[PDB]
């Protein structure tokens, strides 16, 4: 039969990058904020004119990498140094990464995309994509 | 600004197997040696099998009218007529490095929303469409 | 050799987002599904919005127009129509692999400097470059 | 004079990503199946859609791993980390992935392929590859 | 499902390096300055010989050149004359990257198999389909 | 089969470096905003200068045009000419990722072997040529 | 409103590889120096022609690492060695490279471009790309 | 004035290669090898068909980082073991590798070129890298 499952809109994404960026302003840090549908291909892209250009590929690794392992990429990173997790997953797909501040976006049980910071290093990175994710709570 | 939680037919890995499979059965019957290709929507494979005696740019050819059919929302044999008869810019074929405007391409449909492409290359032209067709039998 | 210290426009990142967000609502209220893509003054984006039914081509496709009226300062109509007038040599096609000469890529001036692009792909020719200069409307 | 051997064939490939797919349904996993032919080129991929598309590059790179070095992608992995191969083998090809799930096809004795399944983690991806290719048994 | 277990005969690295070997030296007594590609059936690099004299555009020349005609099972040339006579869709030129429909690529068939591809770059033309059958002599 | 050592003039780094310098310069004072590179002999870059409004276009259409001169050993504009004429197949375009055929790049020559090539773009046409001779002027 | 900030001139980013390949050659070095603007685009490059090609791939990733993270190739290295940076910074980016001679590029407190340096090795790779840096005191 | 050096040529690579593979034959391996010329670009490759494809990668990237550091892949992988060589030089190109089978090509004292094996590991690449080099003793 026919699955019906939801899919993140671009209206939810748009959302999601503008509400991180208002955050990032009032906190002082300049990064890039990417949003990733559930293929991994990018819905939204916000970049500060600070930011280095490689938060643009910061943040959609971590995105990719959240949306498609379906955890947050702190947590893989912290897998790899307790030795639950094998280290060659950082190899897996050239779309990887294993730095703090992607986060897997979820609707109605069902992985649906992912949300990377980039710019603001680990701590700040998380936060502020949690920030993006929480504006879909449901 | 996010509005409401939208829901939408997703192609299923063993809708994406069953349409891959009954292609290759009747690429045999007909004498071609092909690869299909599913992708989902956004352009991603899910099923791919290919004969081992059709060439290796048919991964490429199959994967690449996939991706242009469920991305164009179109077949890319429509493409291919528009381009030869002027309404569409020849530089269409420039805008993707994933494009092929050849036959073979077409968008997989459920419940009005595409939700993937299927292609199929190595049949030359017209049998490349046909096996495509065959494949969204099989949802039917 | 070095000589003086020369300072110039920014586009920043609010702006940058200001006009994604104004396409995007003109897109919408006009019944298109687009991707707009702003980039800076040496190609790197800024700023992207998609339409989740707009195809993943369209990344690219917006992507590589605003690249392109960045880096040539100049309308990707306007290469187009010289392309088509043999005032361009067609091989400017194959320059640069982020090159598409079709058109809804506009080049960003601020004090008369470029100082980014802005391109819009999914609308089809003319409703590009449309939605593409309503972008540029809002750093007026 | 010329040399005869066995090649791999779309049916055998088609063969083993169906067992595959179907075992791991019976297991309650969501991943992709990938087989290459000898030089390492996709015969046959199948994947399920909970699966995150970084499971078409981990199933590809680890069959072409397999496929190429004539050994298990585990057997490489465990090699590193007791000290007799090189960590270096890491880098050698950006189709090499160590994680376990890769098993090399073998047909009278000739490697004609290569098997890897992404998505279910190391141990399970094992388990699904063997299936596989137990399938060409003979 | 799997079927039986079906035996080919496999071009050998021996095969594979005497071709080249035969191609550059008549290259040498000839006058011309090329690259030699062999590929396996699958297009990928079983020999390559270049002659310093020859601009490294030749490595690519004739490895797009050995794939294409490994994939296609057809001379390069054959398909370029195709494309200019109307029964081949120049579009074809898109369908993979490694593609290159410039005469001098040739199947290598071994008992009815094609077992791989040979390309020659350098010698402009009909000198590398030429050149390119030199090499299938060492076979027989 | 190695044969003696063989012994040819090296572009040096002073060379490459000299030569991109005077470029800039003539560009400068002609009213050009580009980008000039040159390769060694196997296509891989020495020297490159840019000018900050020179789009970064620029960089790889001077890169293709140098290394397509170095490689060709003859002037793009001269393949461009040939293409026109119908004495180059058009689909020499395809033969290498790192062509361009327009104008702007121009073999590098001491003591009649080819070490290297430059390459200029952003001053349109004959322009290109223009600068990319004067460069040459430094090695004499 | 409309800001203001200082652009990397063609100028200056050529005066500083003429500085770096004459100090060079004083030291008897081969090498490659590149300089990148803002957002991570060549400027400039000059490669001794004894310097090896790999050069010109790590003068480059140090120009755009230093230009994008703001701070020293060599900082970021000395950071993972001491635990303060996570060691998966390395992945961030196809063009990074964590090899001492990248020095970001600042004028009146702007970052504007980076410089980089390779074929050295990393005490006179980050010797030279000073020397570069200094040609645009202020 | 005009430097003139030496130029590796096709025929001396042609011969290297030729020598590599008759000694591979004697000694049971299935490799490539591949030399590449001063700028790290292809003059001679030769492939078993038994060799796995990730070989041709393999004798590349080790071809071309010997010819671009002008040392053995061996000494640098030693090198990083010892702690003389910052790990990081493993980044710093995409056509690097340290896996041992890389020796630079020298003439008269210019390094003009790079030997490289892959598919018997590393004491076996390197010892037939080294038949190959020293065809052109002089």
């Amino acid at each position: 039969a026919i699955v019906r499952e939801p899919v993140l809109t671009g209206e939810q994404a748009q959302a999601m990058v503008e509400v991180v960026m208002h955050e990032a302003r009032e906190s002082g840090h300049a990064v890039t904020v990417t949003v990733v549908d559930r293929s991994g291909q990018i819905l939204a892209v916000l970049r500060d004119h600070h930011a280095g250009v490689h938060t643009l590929n910061a943040s959609y690794k971590k995105a990719y990498t959240a949306a498609s392992q379906k955890r947050e990429t702190v947590a893989i990173a912290r897998g790899i140094r307790d030795g639950s997790i094998p280290s060659d997953i950082r190899y897996l797909d050239p779309n990887f990464s294993l730095m703090e501040g992607g986060i897997p976006i979820i609707l109605e049980n069902v992985v649906v995309g992912g949300i990377g910071v980039g710019g603001a290093h680990g701590s700040e990175d998380g936060r502020l994509a949690r920030i993006g994710l929480l504006v879909l709570q449901h």
